[PDB]
């Protein structure tokens, strides 16, 4: 046997869970001496095991080819190799347990000093290594690590020396473990979490298991704190000063009156567990979880999960998320009404749990297991059902549970994600149920739900969710399993996929969640986009995605699919989600005399809120103030009278004059996660402006050689289009039926014989390449000598027989311009045997000047489409042109403001005003073809023009990239239509 | 009605065949004064009718914005606008008869002088205007033209002035006529054929209709020459000096003994038809066409059509083909055994016919009609069935027939191409049959063949052609139509689509054509690639295709689909076609004592040929000479003894020594189309070399730290691959299963539930991204202390479970290296539910040095794949590296030499020799990924390496871009395989 590297590769191809580590235990804050070894290490990268040197480097002499690297790190984020993104597909041939030849091997080394406090006994702790580590201390092999987001500890007693020590870690990117770590995220090798030296004093505490239940009938806590050393129960004293408790470890007691823990009221009691040589600090939250009557209950009450799936990602540091970023993003979640987190799809940093305990989230804590890439071969060779993987998979679940078992915020254990079905998942479940019966088990991969306590699905349609909510879903074939599952509460562990413009359809899910007790709620996919910061030539920063790093196989921008960008800037979808899940419902009376208030919280009353009202009209705020609301109990509702001045305004206002009454619930005092005045919920009553009044057509049409003039409008006799309106240059006016496809429009709509993405249906139909033919121009009798001008056109596409006849009828009294647009189908809009859907029925004005400011009356300030925009409230808004856009990583249709009644564009010295029955408003400095063609934001370029879109109809955006497409009521099928606009130019 | 251009557009949207022209007539050479107005004209381009100026330009004063342009021209070939390519799809919305707003309008003007010989009567002739012309002379509108490849004449009597005249022509690119001119070719507006002034003397001859039949029983000609003036029969004298004839026009006579016209013997008699004021010169070919017993017969004999479809294209002049290019390309056709031409899909230049008469081609003369783009809407609005188009379509057929009716070479009239079915096609057929019953009618669009005389199909499979050949195809539903069609002879008006690497499957068609009398033969699609010369930045010329000129809709390189490139350089497919259709069959005896000779001609014996033999061995030609063959009658065969020295050589040669006997039929004397010695047919008998002798494995394996040495081979212990062989640096050695897709591999294979193109099946399966894992390296006992080296690998692709185990076993005696390769499937090669086919089973050697020369024993000199290479004969060949490639416009797999037994690559100072059982040999200066990625030839770049491909198996190339894919016997399904090679390096 003559090839090199055979021994290294045999270890990497091992089915075992690594070797030499201490037993799995909790992460515990203790008074034992601790030394962080984080800092600047030395690093050397080789392309595979067979050429990785065996040159004595572990002794830190002859450091040929090492350079400085921070640890913790995801090494490709610091110029060593490159990040690589795949969703489902493995980036290596699928032949477990074998590894590819191209397998980055990273050799890490650090020299440190240990004082006498680390003797005689100490350990080394590694909180994460992707994917396989071998650890040496002073040349002595301690062992190996498997389970990339799991902790490993190694005893260094007798190996650690007083004074200088040399720690060496060889890390392989790929190993047999990669076959069970196929999460949809970047592949990023490294020592990416803390490395810590911990003294282990005699008579200490190795592990602690807190049991802190709550009896909602009596108000009592039920407390038992187990403590062990070396795997044996030990005498320790547990002290809980706030509850006046001093008790022995290992004894169960009843605490007469505790305040229970929930995400809404995350009450924690400080406790210490003390042995003669070591003391552990704990935060204890008393809460009990029960499944009863097909409901998921905490402390005796059904809860509603308002969740997100949280990955660990940083755009410049990879899997290393700095603590201040964690703290800020959790506050941002609370500020957007989120109360639940799924740790997709692996345990988080160990210090994450205390923050979730403190700030208050219901946490689904998920084991590091996903074998999704085996699905394409019908799950042949799936690790989850292969006996050779049993010890490895049970070890993952054991380490997951042991680390985090003391945290009140963890309300469910999850076995993993998209790992199919099989005997090893059943083993993991059995192990967990035996070890910790206090928490229900979650796993979506096995729909029969045989080895779980809740029924979990991902992206089940609103329709199917409604059936499950009513308990009337189709039965399993096994009647015993059906009876069990039909009696389980139901959770969407992932739903309303938040990629790009979207997600649509959130309100239809939320109405079900709030109506049906069996529906626990849902976790959006996902919290964050995994953008990675890159720069073009000339150094414009932007986010990159799959394929931007030279990957042979990748999944493009499917990793940029979140509610916030990688720097935690909200996408519009987060603003809408906040409103959809708001925990108070405020229904303002149409006569402005009061509002109905529903408290949708599970435990807290409304005493934390201040209730504010404001009345706004075109001239500004007319009135505002606070109203005193007696605290409303959870799940209750009341009517609140508004002060009489508000109704008096409603009475006085002229008919047709717009006015907006807004009632808001804000924090009355600072919380841990937001300041006093932070808005939690709102409701509105709107007095809509009257429909626009088209002008009297008293101005005649003036005929020149090549132009026509009608009041302030000049028209080309060659095209029938205006060339200027009140001095504003017009380069083009035409009908629009299409938009630059969203990420959702690039997804297939499963169901229906046509499974082309909508973007492809549009391209096949020519909707992205429409052309206009002029049929005629004629003047007609107006009023008092005036005339109207009718321009008749037909819109179609090359090689197609279907079209729409579009008639524009222009009128003017010299100041206001009336524009009537009439659209009539000419031939059936069917292509390749399927009906052609439209994006919109609208007009595109291309103006020959740049727009500085856009103002409108409608919804805002952010974008809104028919099935989104919940967070866009009624009002008057004004934005610089640049802020009308949405900085999605792949540019796509975005920025429409649906429900507009009036708009004003400032174009230098003139203002173009537009009024209509509800229309969508979009304004861009580049064309739709530039938007569509652009793959990254630097591809967008302003051309000195204004592209103004006025839509009479729009389709929704749905979630077709993953899950339901646009629901029927928001789809736009071809139809005939007519609509009126008025236009005015002020100088 | 206020829009501009309404009158111009109404004329362009007219269904009528234009106006003001003289009656259609023949193109006739006459002694009447003629003046060509070709030369430098003045030209002005406008973007559409509505802005085209009406500024008096037709009077040639105030020439604001005109510049010089040659006429004839296709104006986009001279920098005015751009060529645009579509295949089927129309480049404008389909709403006949309406035209798009973007419609290039070209205003042409020339001033010329007319002498007194053009008075009192003269006409102006236009032999082609694409697509709509309006003609003025001295400001007087003469009329308009429709039918872009048809002639129009206008009477200028009373309008032409003695002295200076001003001719003005406004030409619109698009008109209602564009809907009936949807040929797959470039859209190219212009005045693209001759413009001629012709005097019309009193007592002249306006039209002539030659009727020249042949009675094959008596050998007599049957002659009647009709002559008219002003639509009335006239007294004229017909003189045919060579036949001693002086006869009256309008009288039918029997000529006692003529020599009949055929493509093989294109006998023409010079004749003159004379009235008092004008004389016409004619070339008369006596031939009669008959359909009898389901056979297409000329002069009493069934013929075999060896055809091509000929478009008119020039890479720099567009639809203008210079006469010297026409003459040369026709000679090139004859030089490649072609005897028939279809004028796809419009009449050719009027002077083309005399050349076809003279050089000898059977011509299918096709009317300018194609409505293919209506098929996508189920032929809704198809002009061919719309009564409004009847006069326009009958006018096209009338002008087609009248122009060319006197030419012996025209043996069938065709109504058009891909125009569906309908009443107007039936009218065209009825008109033609009434006017000229001497020629059968062709039209493939109506398979029922109700209004035609032959059954025509395009790209019918070899299988279906065999059924039709035997008269056993499925019946039509109408038994009367079935009886008629089953009694028709059958022609493939298009077959073996010649796009890119290919066409495969030609031999299977040819065997049928020669076996079954009902099969008339076939016309390849097509003669030429319509490449257009363009240049990159830095000025490297290359051909462009669809999309290279900014087209919104286009069909890419589907216009580069010919046997020759646009400059008439042969593609390999033409060299193979020449051999497939060779009109003599030479079958050399295996004992080299003689050959069987079949004369496959229809009329001529073999007396025109000299029969040559040559014997070649490794050292060169051993013997050669001529053999006297008594002339063999058409459709007969004989055995010819070879001189005894040839057999004596066969006897003397050592067993296993390679030797090639070639017998060739060459022209014994110059012809009109080639020189004496031009090769027409050949046959060979080959004494194959013995299989290679692997060396005795007497050399041991030497083990170094990171390398192994086995005789002259050095191996990496990290990869198992050789790093040098006899000092030749080796960068990579690995298995190949894939090739850079051909144009055919990009086509769908209709039939079978999998209609992905093969290229897509390969991409989905990862065949374009294979990776290799090393399993082990070990030495084994050899002979006399020597050892063999076995390297075990596995080849697969990321995210796939299927692989192939590949074992390489190396041996050496210090000079020769033996390489045994064993391939074993590991898992089923099925992806997406369908079996994955392979391109090949071979090896890729990447050498670290450039190759100057490639020599081999096998077939050549050009490329050969399993279902091609008919023209590649056995022999020894040697080419510079650059000449191994094939300059297809879109680079793709090409250049393999199948059937190789030995190869030698000169790499500077060393020669690498390879021997094997038959293998395919390819050598390139760039990798397969560069080849695949390249869209035009300048994308290819040499990287300083040599890419050497040795294939044990290859698949065929088929014709899947249009018509049959690879036939079953040439497909390469996954299998297990083993093969031996020997390698030697000479310095
Ligand atoms: O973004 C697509 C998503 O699809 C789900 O099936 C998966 O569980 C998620 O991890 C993510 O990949
Ligand atoms: O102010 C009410 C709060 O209720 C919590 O349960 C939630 O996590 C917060 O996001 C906020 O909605
Ligand atoms: O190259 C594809 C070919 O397809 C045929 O159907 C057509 O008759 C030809 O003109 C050419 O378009
Ligand atoms: O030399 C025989 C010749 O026969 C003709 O019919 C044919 O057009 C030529 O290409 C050549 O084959
Ligand atoms: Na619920
Ligand atoms: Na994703
Ligand atoms: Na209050
Ligand atoms: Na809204
Ligand atoms: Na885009
Ligand atoms: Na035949
Ligand atoms: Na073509
Ligand atoms: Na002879
Ligand atoms: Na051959
Ligand atoms: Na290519």
């Amino acid at each position: 046997s003559l090839e090199l590297g055979a021994a290294d590769i045999q270890d990497l191809e091992s089915f075992e869970a690594g070797r030499g580590a201490l037993p799995a235990r909790a992460y515990l804050q203790s008074d034992a001496p601790r030394l962080s070894l984080n800092g600047e290490w030395q690093f050397r990268l080789s392309p595979g095991s067979r050429v990785a040197p065996d040159d004595g480097w572990q002794l830190g002499e002859a450091l040929n080819g090492f350079e400085s690297l921070p640890v913790p790190s995801s090494w490709p984020m610091h110029g060593h190799g490159a990040p690589a993104y795949t969703n489902v597909q493995f980036p290596f041939a699928v032949e477990p347990p074998h590894v590819p030849e191209a397998n980055p091997i990273g050799d890490h080394l650090v020299v440190f000093e240990a004082g006498p406090e680390f003797f005689p006994h100490a350990l080394l702790r590694f909180d994460g290594i992707e994917s396989a580590g071998t650890v040496w201390l002073n040349g002595v092999e301690l062992g190996t690590t498997r389970g990339s987001r799991l902790a490993h500890e190694f005893d260094v007693s007798g190996i650690l020396e007083q004074g200088e020590n040399t720690l060496a870690v060889r890390v392989a990117q790929f190993s047999a473990a990669s076959y069970v770590e196929d999460q949809d995220m970047w592949w990023l090798p490294g020592i990416f979490r803390d490395v810590t030296l911990q003294a282990r004093p005699a008579a200490g505490i190795d592990d602690v298991f807190v049991h802190a239940g709550y009896d909602h009938i009596t108000g009592e806590g039920i407390l038992k704190v187990e403590a062990s050393r070396g795997g044996q129960a030990i005498d320790a004293v547990v002290r809980v000063p706030e509850l006046a408790l001093e008790l022995a470890a290992g004894t169960e007691v009843r605490v007469p009156a505790v305040e229970p823990w929930s995400a809404e009221v995350p009450k924690l009691y400080e406790a210490a567990v003390s042995a003669a040589g070591e003391s552990v600090a704990l935060q204890i939250g008393f809460r009990s979880i029960a499944i009863e009557d097909a409901q998921f209950k905490v402390n005796g009450r059904r809860i509603l999960l308002r969740g997100v799936n949280r990955h660990e990602h940083h755009p410049r540091l990879g899997r290393v998320v700095p603590r201040d970023v964690v703290e800020a993003e959790l506050r941002l979640m609370k500020q957007h009404n989120i109360n639940a987190i799924r740790t997709s799809h692996y345990p988080p940093h160990p210090q994450f749990l205390a923050l979730a305990d403190q700030l208050g989230f219901y946490v689904v804590l998920e084991c590091d297991l996903e074998t999704h890439g085996f699905e394409s071969a019908g799950w042949a060779q799936n690790p989850s059902d292969d006996p050779q993987w049993e010890d490895a998979l049970v070890d993952r679940m054991r380490r997951t549970v042991e680390r985090d078992k003391n945290h009140a915020s963890v309300v469910m254990w999850s076995l993993g994600n998209e790992a199919g079905t099989g005997r090893n998942l059943a083993a993991m479940s059995r192990w967990t149920k035996d070890r910790d019966p206090s928490r229900p088990i979650h796993y979506e991969g096995d729909w029969s739900s045989e080895h779980v306590d809740v029924y979990s699905r991902m992206y089940a349609s609103q329709a199917e969710t409604a059936l499950i909510g009513q308990g009337i879903e189709p039965a399993l074939n096994d009647a015993a399993l059906d009876a069990r599952r039909r009696a389980m509460p139901f959770v969407l562990c992932q739903y309303v996929h938040a990629m790009g413009n979207g997600p649509g359809g959130m309100s239809e899910y939320q109405a079900l969640f709030e109506k049906y007790p069996r529906l626990m709620g849902g976790f959006v996919w996902e919290w964050l986009e995994h953008g990675i910061t890159v720069s073009t030539a000339d150094g414009v920063d932007h986010y990159g995605y799959g394929g931007d790093f030279g990957e042979e196989v990748h999944d493009g921008n499917f990793v940029t699919d979140g509610l916030v960008d990688a720097d935690r800037r909200p996408r519009p979808g987060l603003l809408d989600f906040k409103k959809v899940i708001e925990p108070l419902r405020i229904d303002v009376a149409r006569d402005w005399t009061g509002f109905t208030l529903r408290n949708g919280q599970d435990f807290a009353d409304t005493s934390a809120f201040s209730f504010r009202y404001e009345v706004e009209a075109d001239g500004g705020a007319l009135d505002g103030g606070t109203v005193d609301v007696a605290p409303v109990a959870p799940q209750s509702e009341t009517v609140v009278e508004l002060p009489g001045s508000v109704a008096a305004l409603a009475a006085g206002l002229s008919d047709g004059r717009p006015a907006v009454l807004t009632v808001r619930a804000v924090l009355g005092a600072d919380s841990a996660w937001a300041d006093a005045g932070h808005e939690v919920a709102w409701g509105q009553s709107v007095r809509e402006p009257g429909a626009p009044v088209p002008p009297a057509p008293v101005e005649p049409v003036q005929v020149q050689d090549s132009e026509l003039t009608l009041g302030p409008v000049v028209f080309s006799r060659a095209t029938g289009m205006p060339t200027s309106i009140g001095g504003v240059p017009v380069e083009k006016l035409g009908l629009t039926l299409w938009w630059a496809p969203t990420d959702n429009d690039l997804g297939r709509e499963w169901g229906g014989a046509d499974e082309r993405p909508l973007a492809t249906q549009w391209k096949d139909a020519g909707l992205n390449r429409l052309h206009t033919r002029l049929l005629g121009i004629s003047a007609n009798p107006g009023q008092d000598g005036g005339e109207t001008l009718t321009v008749r056109t037909r819109v179609s596409a090359a090689d197609k027989q279907y079209g729409v006849l579009v008639d524009y009828t222009w009128s003017t009294d010299g100041e206001t311009v009336g524009l009537r647009t009439q659209v009539r189908r000419d031939g059936t809009w069917v292509n390749r045997g399927f009906e052609v859907e439209w994006a919109r029925i609208g007009l595109e004005f291309v103006l020959g000047e740049e727009t500085e400011l856009v103002s409108w009356f409608g919804q805002g300030p952010h974008q809104s489409y028919p099935d989104t925009g919940q967070g866009a409230r009624a009002g008057w808004f004004s934005l610089p042109l640049a802020k009308m856009d949405v900085e999605y990583v792949r540019p796509q249709e975005c920025g429409a403001r649906s429900g507009s009644r009036s708009a004003a564009l400032q174009l230098g010295g003139r203002t173009l005003e537009i009024c209509g029955d509800p229309f969508a408003l979009t304004v861009r400095p580049y064309s739709q073809d530039v938007l569509d063609a652009a793959a990254h934001r630097p591809d967008l370029k302003a051309d000195g023009r204004t592209y103004l879109y006025v839509d009479h109809a729009l389709r929704g955006v749905g979630t077709a990239a993953c899950g339901p497409g646009v629901l029927e009521q928001y789809r736009l099928k071809p139809r005939d239509a007519d609509f009126i606009l008025t236009l005015k130019v002020r100088s």
